[PDB]
């Protein structure tokens, strides 16, 4: 297990997300689904000129999996996935410059819901999760698990868990007061509100 | 000069954009600036692990250049640019699947302004342009000019014009009744309305 320090700007972003009073927490799900859609677009685009890109899986979809026993909400996609280098480099984001632009935007009257416009919407997971685990598999690398309970550090290890073929799994270990996002009708409401026109099938699993 | 037929779905998209009555045409500029921002994000991200990616130019910006004599509005960026293969493959988009999802969305009550959510916002240029010329330079390829007045076909040729270093230039040859988008105060209004928080400097050139 390798342990890394977040760059200062990302640690600041995460602390802001965790500590700022902001009731409209539901946007985390929109942001994660949007990320999954972007990843699915990328592998689709690559497959247009190289069909073998889909040998690791032809299905392009997003699954939402609540588990009340574990108190986890998992967002799974069969998108392009992330390399180890991607994971370490702020999960494929330009988080340093993105965080700066987001802060500058917040200064000029923006609010936290606009986070995704700055390329750092992943970190909105910390609106509802005390810990986030990301399992990912990219065609050009092995399967890795990234994890962080914030507080300035994350871990990366090779994943010996269930193989995924290709894509990303975001596991949200929810805060004790945020279990509403495990309820079927709440998830359905949020998906209909914010992600109605996403161009990949979104399947909400039942328990 | 090589001439190509648009895939059927893209020809349909373009005809819909050209022929549908829709007064809110200004969104084209938001969509092109968004594309430029995405391209700038991509070269930024690549440069994080490979600084030499910026040997073709360190500046990351967007320029808006009106020219009333030529009746053109040009959007220039120093983003990642496009390879020849990218240009031919619907300017780096998943236009076939994107167009389908956009149509399905329009069926379920969406309107043309949401085009960018489906990865085909480039084609909104045809709300205001009778012809569009795209000059582009990607680190891994030569400089190319793509062009189309719609009507089912586009051309690609090697560009012998002014070298660009790296990025993309979208030249909008405006319709005779759409010259308002050459006026400084109109462009400023649209940028402030729709692109206020874009994380790269946007410079509106004067004439």
């Amino acid at each position: 297990v390798e342990t890394f320090a977040f760059q200062a700007e990302i640690a600041q972003l995460m602390s802001l997300i965790i500590n700022t009073f902001y009731s409209n927490k539901e946007i985390f799900l929109r942001e994660l689904i949007s990320n999954s859609s972007d990843a699915l677009d990328k592998i689709r685009y690559e497959s247009l000129t190289d069909p073998s890109k889909l040998d690791s899986g032809k299905e392009l979809h997003i699954n939402l999996i609540p588990n009340k026993q574990d108190r986890t909400l998992t967002i799974v996609d069969t998108g392009i996935g992330m390399t180890k280098a991607d994971l370490i480099n702020n999960l494929g984001t330009i988080a340093k410059s993105g965080t700066k632009a987001f802060m500058e935007a917040l200064q000029a009257g923006a609010d936290i819901s606009m986070i995704g416009q700055f390329g750092v919407g992943f970190y909105s997971a910390y609106l509802v999760a005390e810990k986030v685990t990301v399992i990912t598999k990219h065609n050009d690398d092995e399967q890795y698990a990234w994890e962080s309970s914030a507080g300035g550090s994350f871990t990366v290890r090779t994943d010996t868990g269930e193989p995924m073929g290709r894509g990303t799994k975001v596991i949200l270990h929810l805060k004790e007061d945020q279990t509403e996002y495990l309820e079927e009708r709440r998830i359905k409401e949020i998906v209909k509100k914010h992600s109605q026109f996403i161009g990949y099938p979104i399947t909400l699993f039942v328990e």
